[PDB]
């Protein structure tokens, strides 16, 4: 069994932590040749994929250690630029371990596929028409996928929407309820609507207009838990019920303030992103899904939950959209993808989409813990001293020093690393 | 400048860079940037994050006949979808028509909450708070001498309460900071940090959050686009008949959230990866982006779509828009300096200016292409 607590894999070289990696995880000489060298992603590969490609570009690929989902340990790969990130989530998932690590579980892989119908003087009469005829939807638009439902698969139900009155009129929006299995399923629900659209102008005697799939993924949920200590957050300065209680405070004020909630949000997708990138998977989708999730209520708030429970220990949990795919576009051409696949383990979309919560949810622990004690400066200001050295004016061989007196100064900040002058 | 860059497409990726270099006069040095792969180097991506082991390839594009306030511009884009840098380059062009894009924008302010619990009084420590802000706006820029000489710094403080809450009344300041052509995230957290004690000291509560809000509503960045109904006839349909469906795609949008957020994914198509290739958090952009649009309580269309006096379609894109040309990762990511050099932009919001142009030409793309396709 793998073990994924990588003793001082912080401070190995980048060839060092790769060989590491290599060992633990039985991957072959190509597979580390990926990793140890520079243009994985052919040219040709590249301009297949967007249009007017002109070369590529470059972030650094990292993992995150400790992770342990449903009592198995995992290696977690990361794309991204900004700092503290990979360190953050490393350190709540040890935490984390010794208590069990992650509990985790998702829904059916559901997508909805929109179809919208205008021109129709009765609405809600057509809706009625619909969900009557709803069997002979259902069988049309499973027989345009015959491999889907080989595979455990395809259309499952159909829910009717109604917009009586919008500036332009009266709208009619199907939606078509499809179990995509190990697809993002973007182009599998999109043909499905666009084959049911006539019959159902037939029965409704409207226009069909858009047939779209639903970034607003809230049938495709994934679902992360996590419990935490009071003796595992005491500091030299405080007590680990009082990090508790300033960790319960940090919760309420996102609760209730859009202002800290969209920050709050954007601390779990600090970690979800770069798995989904790593992944060759669509990050845009993941983002639009999730941050409108948060608002189903109407009113947007925190995607995790933070309590106490019964015996003072905090407890955490993370529920939300999760639309990735195994298979189809860039995850199965990038060659980075494919490994990123391979050293997750992950032999379902929804396996992967529960390691991504439990990292989100780990990411937004290690926000709120540095936020409720030190403040999120002192950890994350020292690994972001390089960069603050080129702000300043360094940049050459002045960086990679100043960033050290910085450090040792306890003040990473611009008026202090300009002290080369 | 011109940005039209005909036979384009079909061209070989070292045509194109041998295009884009002729066009800007790029030096051999930044045309051995996309040339070679390994443009990062690793012991530049090892002190970027943390246990690096590798890196990770996206493929660098350029989007064509974009024109801003009549400027045209090269816009760099690095995804893994295809057909966002083409429908960009398509819109783009049809704005050319009529103009280009249309910007603006707000000055470079970003919140900085300051979290306070356990008043007592806190609708009367608001007020004592707001009395003394010239201490606290004193305090919080002589944490950085640099950012005020630049012409930029705290400006003024907010203080909102939140008297009902599971935890207690909250106090809650926001220090407004002008960060000039830096997102501004490390910059505001630090004087966050700063000022802690002294608004304690005045409350006499206890601090906890000190941190930026992503709901950045205060950098807004705004674009504007016109198309006439000849450019948009297609076949089995008139240039009439395309902007009606066009319209009737936007009030989809508006009232259904299902609609809003794939028809606002499509709109972060265009913006996210002109974020990545300049280095900036792409995190912060996607967070401010989706709160924003949801600010009513109700998750709505963050562009606008109508037809104006004269039968022309009217487009428009109002949104948060942090992003830097110095800070974070932009000044130590090579491509991501030449990106900026691309560009060409001088400030910040200027970069801002034309993310918003691009996610506007990205959602016009997507409801065209939506609304003329035939049963
Ligand atoms: C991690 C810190 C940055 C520094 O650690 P430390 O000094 O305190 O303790 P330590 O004993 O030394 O390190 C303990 C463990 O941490 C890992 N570890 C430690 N250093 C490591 C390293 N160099 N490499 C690898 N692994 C490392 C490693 O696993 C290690 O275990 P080990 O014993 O070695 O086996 C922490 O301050 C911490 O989490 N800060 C939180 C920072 C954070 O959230 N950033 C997120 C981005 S901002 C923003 O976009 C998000 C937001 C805030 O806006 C969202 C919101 O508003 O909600
Ligand atoms: N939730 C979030 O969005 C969040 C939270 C925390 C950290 N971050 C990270 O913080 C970083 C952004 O912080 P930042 O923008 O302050 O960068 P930075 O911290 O790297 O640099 C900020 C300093 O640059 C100096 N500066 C010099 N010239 C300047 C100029 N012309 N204009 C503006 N500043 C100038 C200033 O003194 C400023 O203090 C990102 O990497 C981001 O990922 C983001
Ligand atoms: C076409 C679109 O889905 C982009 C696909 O990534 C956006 C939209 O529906 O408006």
């Amino acid at each position: 069994s793998l073990d994924s607590r990588l003793p001082a894999f912080r401070n190995l070289s980048p060839a060092a932590r790769l060989d590491h990696i290599g060992q633990l995880l039985g991957l072959s000489h190509d597979d580390v040749s990926l990793l140890a060298n520079a243009g994985a992603l052919p040219m040709d590969i590249a301009n297949g994929m967007i249009e007017n490609v002109i070369g590529t570009f470059e972030l650094p690929y990292a993992v995150a250690s400790n992770f342990q989902i449903n009592g198995r340990d995992v290696l977690v790969p990361l794309v991204v630029e900004e700092p503290s990130i990979v360190a953050a989530a490393s350190y709540m998932a040890k935490l984390a371990r010794a208590n069990g690590g992650f509990t985790t579980s998702s829904s059916a892989p559901l997508m909805h596929a929109q179809v919208q119908i205008v021109g129709i003087q009765d609405p809600l009469n057509a809706r009625l028409s619909l969900l009557r005829r709803k069997d002979e939807i259902i069988e049309l638009a499973n027989r345009k996928d015959q491999l889907l439902n080989s595979l455990g698969g395809g259309c499952r139900d159909i829910e009717v929407h109604t917009f009586a009155d919008t500036p332009r009129g009266p709208m009619l929006v199907a939606h078509l309820i499809v179990d995509v299995r190990d697809a993002m399923g973007a182009n599998t629900v999109n043909t499905m609507a666009e084959a049911v659209a006539p019959l159902m102008e037939a029965i409704t005697g409207g226009q069909v207009r858009l047939r779209i799939l639903s970034n607003l993924a809230d049938l495709r949920l994934a679902r992360a838990q996590v419990r935490i200590t009071p003796q595992q957050l005491e500091t030299a300065e405080f007590s680990g019920e009082a990090v508790i209680e300033g960790i319960l405070d940090a919760y309420a004020f996102a609760a209730v303030d859009p202002y800290r909630a969209a920050t709050h949000n954007k601390g779990i997708m600090n970690g979800i992103d770069p798995l989904i990138v790593a992944t060759g998977n669509d990050w845009r989708a993941v983002e639009a899904g999730a941050h409108a999730y948060a608002c189903r209520s109407g009113h947007y708030g925190s995607l995790t939950t933070w309590e106490k429970d019964n015996n003072g220990h905090l407890v955490g949990t993370l529920e939300m959209p999760m639309p990735v795919g195994l298979v189809g576009g860039a995850t199965k051409t990038h060659p980075l993808a494919q490994l990123s696949l391979r050293i997750l383990g992950v032999k379902t979309a929804q396996a992967l989409a529960e390691i991504a919560v439990a990292v989100g949810l780990a990411q937004n622990l290690g926000a709120m813990r540095a936020l409720a004690t030190e403040g999120i400066q002192r950890g994350h200001m020292a690994l972001h001293a390089r960069n603050i050295a080129v702000v300043a004016g360094a940049r050459g061989d002045e960086v990679d020093w100043v960033a050290r007196q910085l450090v040792e100064y306890h003040d990473v900040r611009a008026d202090r690393a300009v002290a080369l002058l």
